[PDB]
């Protein structure tokens, strides 16, 4: 062994240079190198001891896979009980209040920390099972829903409606850009739609902007808030990470809930059909949202695109889902080369099940959720998606993309690209 | 007769703004841009003038190889800093009684857009009009917007 040690000393040599070094910004070139190498002989250590230990620690956090810990309380006890291998609550404050190009990268050891997680076939499992259980903010607010019909988010506004959840994108002045609150009330909303036994089918559309451009007019997503990104507030954990595992895969695996219901032996998660109606354009995070739907449609002048195709960090679950709608050459197009798919060529049916003028798109879409009621669309799109995507396969693709996304959200060429927004 | 008037400038400048078109030669291009940019170039009577005046003189202009039409960039708010083509006849001067039978819907037909396809019939004033009584060009249009 000895790996832990090494990694406590090689975490107190970063510290002592923090330390005593100068801020980020009035660092010479000598120093720069300095304490690079630093966080990189720490890194280094960091993977080489959860090569080994990963399962041990995630043992010990969890009392053996006997509790479900999300992201979140995850990173954080692992910081607690192991010391140097992930950043504590008070080192994230300091992170989180600098702008990315001034931060030391604490959060790419987290990145390393979920790899490993991920990448057990113990551990990794049932951490993607803690996150599909129900969000705590989601049990509170249920009993209000169901007897509302109605519950107002931040970024979100939700319906109960002739059966269909109706989720509103609402952030009218920043075109629906995402942020670790959106990502909070559509996982909030997603959890109400699927407990809501009132609910038979989701529906996420855009709502109405107010910016003086799209001013009375919808605009599905712009995908992720560049200015919040360039000024720290995009977290790794709870943004980019939380959405992948947490609500955009209960769209396609359910809610996994207690033993408290008939049936659940057949159906320990209860997941539903949903309907995506893109307005505008669908941009980056959006764009990857239609990846995961039952049933898209758009309106004629809509657009797709995963766009920061030079300098921009990996577009989620993309990478993974993309080559499946439309294989490798136009995926690459995409996703290589920033290509842009309009709703009325060819192939945008390899996204878009629907393109409608939009004077006929309201009823439309309403047809659509009539269409997705019964019992055999749910275990007919059970099947579906568990021969779309394997559970090895998503996990295996999200322990790397937790190091690799961590990595470029922390590349020059991001932060620079960011900045200029 | 207006574009006979306004030739001898234009050759010397190679410029001309009228109300609803933008005239430039430019690299042997005539350039014309329609620019009602407060109602996304909506027609009426004057725009279908300066069209005709501005395709006259495209033809007439012996610096001039091949004619463009452009949509310039629109200053109206839902469409602020963008080009736009045309958003067709102005519905409020036909509503309120300003467009013309003949010197809009019948002029437009054969006068300014004829001659993009004919060119425009000259005096027997030049060799070879025997073969080539009228001056043609080629004619290029760039859609933005609509
Ligand atoms: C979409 C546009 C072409 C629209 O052009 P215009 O019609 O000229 O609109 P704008 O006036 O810029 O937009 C209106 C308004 O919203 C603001 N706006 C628009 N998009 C954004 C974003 N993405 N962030 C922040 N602010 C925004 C813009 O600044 C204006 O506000 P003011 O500054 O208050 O004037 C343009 O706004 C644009 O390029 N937006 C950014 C698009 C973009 O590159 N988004 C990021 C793509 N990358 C991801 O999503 C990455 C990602 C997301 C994820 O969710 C997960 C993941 O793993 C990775």
């Amino acid at each position: 062994d000895g790996l832990w040690a090494a990694l406590t000393e090689a975490a107190a040599s970063v510290e002592k240079l923090l330390a005593t070094l100068p801020e980020h910004g009035a660092r010479s070139s000598a120093e720069r190198a300095e304490i690079a190498a630093a966080h990189d002989a720490a890194r280094a250590l960091r993977v080489r001891f959860l090569d080994t230990h990963a399962d041990a620690v995630y043992d010990r956090l969890t009392d053996h896979r006997r509790v479900h810990l999300r992201l979140a309380e995850l990173v954080e006890a692992a910081a607690t009980a192991f010391p140097g291998l992930v950043p504590t609550q008070q080192q994230l404050a300091v992170e989180r209040s600098l702008p990315q190009a001034a931060k030391e990268g604490h959060e790419i050891d987290q990145g390393i920390f979920l790899r490993a997680v991920l990448r057990s076939p113990l551990a990794g499992p049932h951490l993607l099972d803690a996150m599909l259980r129900p969000t705590p903010r989601a049990l509170e607010l249920l009993p209000e829903f169901v007897r509302t019909g109605e519950v107002e988010m931040e970024a979100v506004h939700l319906e109960r409606r002739d059966g269909v959840a109706r989720l509103t994108m609402c952030r009218d002045d920043r075109l629906n850009a995402e942020d670790g609150q959106q990502v909070d009330d559509m996982e909030t909303a997603v959890d109400l739609a699927l407990l809501d036994p009132g609910v038979r089918v989701g529906l996420l559309r855009g709502g109405v902007m107010s910016h003086p451009r799209y001013r009375g007019k919808r605009v599905f997503s712009a995908g992720i808030n560049l200015k919040y990104l360039s000024q720290g507030g995009i977290s790794l954990v709870d943004f980019l990470m939380r959405r992948e595992l947490g609500y955009i895969h209960k769209l396609v695996r359910g809610v996994l809930t207690n033993d408290d219901r008939p049936g659940w032996w057949h159906s320990p998660r209860i997941e539903k059909p949903w309907v995506a109606a893109v307005d505008g354009f669908a941009i980056g995070g959006g764009a990857q949202l239609l990846l995961v739907f039952d049933r898209v449609l758009a309106s004629s002048d809509a657009y797709f695109s995963l766009p920061a195709a030079k300098e921009g960090i990996i577009p989620g679950a993309a990478n993974l889902r993309l080559g499946r709608f439309a294989g490798p050459r136009v995926s690459r197009q995409v996703i290589l080369e920033g290509r842009r798919i309009w709703a009325k060529e060819p192939e945008a049916r390899l996204l878009v099940d629907e393109v409608v003028e939009p004077d006929e798109l309201d009823a439309a879409i309403e047809r659509s959720l009539t269409r997705l009621d019964g019992d055999a669309v749910l275990a007919n799109r059970r099947m579906l998606n568990l021969a779309d995507e394997s559970p090895d396969g998503f996990r295996a693709y999200m322990a790397e993309f937790a190091l690799m996304q961590a990595l470029r959200l922390y590349g020059h060429d991001v932060i620079d690209k960011v900045g200029r927004f």
